[PDB]
């Protein structure tokens, strides 16, 4: 699928290790800390599909599905998929080529998207560097398609950070020479050759900024899909510019002031307020980037406040914001791990509950995104446009004139007092009935066309015009 066929999609990010066993047990054990298969699988993918287009999302982003070393290493297994020998194999822990096939098809069949988790940068190889057997690797099996040992130690050297190794001593993960023809022609026959036999809609490519750029768009050529890369750098002039060889970055620039403005009831609405402006003109396009707040790398938001008023907001945002929704699987049922192995939880200990306060919250954002896009295609194209701040409070419109969703988030909490926002700027004309679509109230817009804001709970306030919504099964 292409980078304009994604814009309007919602993605759930899961582990295939950590979200469904095939056996659908909701008991097994997985103690993060032990760092072991756990046994998730594809099928299992298949069975909870009801459980995560229940949420209202349109794709699922699945970790790699290559085979990877085979030791349990001092750091556990390869159960994330991030440590490859033989990419022309499958990791047979999460079933086979025919589930993979049949979890694509699955997913097709809901009209739904697969995308899929995608390494270029290193192979996996429990032990030091000295102590790495080249013929392991499948195809490069040789210590000619590598760089020479080093590890990055200077993360300013952009040469150091492309040509030395990442992990360490322990775990080590040879770092391909992307700069070889041969090494070029392989990956980019392989990702083509994915694609093709899994019916991939599009692909998440881990570490892209230890690639050096001109790789990329040969890369995202062959793949013929929409690409979103991980480049993790907090700054829009070190990461926007990713976009230029490849279709998609993950919004890693929003994600640090997106956390500060949300994880406490202190929060700095102004900086979120201006990355999202920052974004917006510095980024070649807002509308490609991914949004999230929780990943399998960085510690969980709940770990940071169980504020369930702080998370709905948080949420809110990353479902209404420029680009593409990412909630990593847990998240809708509020899991506080730290960070990694801490922050890989199995979905299937929550006993997967349809009534949790996020699923019902995520459910009802992206039921009026999925319904705002279903009747305005120019929603997605129309630049998100923070119209107000204060210390506790960031409002959004978004959407063709007439059909805006505005959106009002606080950093108040769950204590939050009950008062009445007077807000300018979100363009609709005075008298105009709006739903509040996340409690299903109405508010009127004023003769001078302010909006008068019921604020209570802390709870996010999700605006869109009642006359529009004949139809829909939103606060029927
Ligand atoms: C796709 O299938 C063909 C077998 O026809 C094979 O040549 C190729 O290696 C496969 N690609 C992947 C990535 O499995
Ligand atoms: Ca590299």
């Amino acid at each position: 699928a292409t980078p304009a066929d994604w814009r309007s999609q919602s993605i759930y990010f899961l582990l295939t290790d950590r979200f469904a066993r095939t056996d659908g047990s909701t008991t097994a054990t997985c103690n993060t800390a032990d760092q072991k298969y756990c046994g998730g699988t594809w099928q299992g993918i298949i069975d909870k599909l009801d459980y995560i287009q229940g949420m209202g999302f349109t794709a699922i982003w699945i970790t790699p599905v290559t085979a990877q070393l085979p030791q349990t290493t001092a750091y556990g297994d390869a159960y994330h998929g991030y440590w490859q020998q033989d990419i022309y194999s499958l990791n047979e822990n999460y079933g086979t080529a025919d589930d993979l096939k049949a979890l694509s098809s699955a997913l097709h069949e809901r009209g739904m998207y697969l995308m899929v988790d995608v390494v270029a940068n290193h192979m996996g190889y429990d032990g030091a560097g000295s102590s790495v057997d080249y013929s392991v690797f499948k195809p490069f099996s040789s210590q000619d398609y590598f760089h020479p040992f080093c590890f990055i130690q200077n993360y300013e050297d952009q040469t150091q950070v492309e040509d030395c190794w990442l992990g360490d001593n322990t775990v080590s993960l040879p770092d391909l020479d992307t700069t070889k023809d041969v090494v070029k022609n392989e990956w980019y026959d392989w990702v083509g050759s994915l694609v093709s036999n899994y019916s991939i809609d599009g692909l998440r490519i881990d570490t892209v900024k230890h690639v050096q750029k001109d790789f990329w768009p040969g890369y995202n050529k062959a793949a013929g899909v929409y690409c979103i890369g991980e480049v993790l750098d907090g700054d829009p002039a070190y990461t926007c510019p990713y976009q230029n060889v490849m279709d998609g970055v993950l919004n890693y620039p929003i994600y640090y002031p997106l956390l500060n403005a949300f994880k406490s009831t202190s929060g700095s609405m102004d900086d979120l307020y201006n990355m999202i402006n920052t974004v917006k003109s510095d980024c070649p396009d807002s509308t490609l980037l991914g949004t999230f707040v929780e990943n399998h790398d960085n510690p969980r938001f709940a770990s940071y406040t169980n504020d369930i008023a702080l998370a709905k907001n948080v949420a809110a945002f990353i479902i209404l914001n420029d680009g593409i929704p990412i909630i990593y699987a847990g998240q809708e049922q509020h899991y506080a791990g730290g960070n990694d192995p801490a922050n890989r939880e199995a979905t299937w200990l929550s006993g997967y509950p349809t009534d949790s306060e996020l699923y019902k919250l995520i459910a009802s954002a992206n039921a009026i995104r999925n319904y705002a896009i279903s009747k305005d295609t120019g929603f997605v194209t129309y630049k998100n446009w923070p119209i107000y701040k204060d210390d506790t409070t960031i409002a959004m419109r978004k959407g063709t004139d007439g059909s805006q969703i505005v959106t009002i988030l606080s950093n108040k909490g769950a204590s939050g007092d009950s008062y009445t926002l007077s807000l300018s700027g979100a363009g609709y004309t005075a008298g105009q009935q709006l739903t509040e679509v996340i409690g299903c109230t109405t508010v009127t817009v004023g003769s001078d066309g302010n909006v008068p804001v019921p604020m209570a709970g802390g709870l996010p306030r999700v605006l869109y015009p009642t006359e529009k919504l004949a139809g829909s099964k939103i606060c029927s």
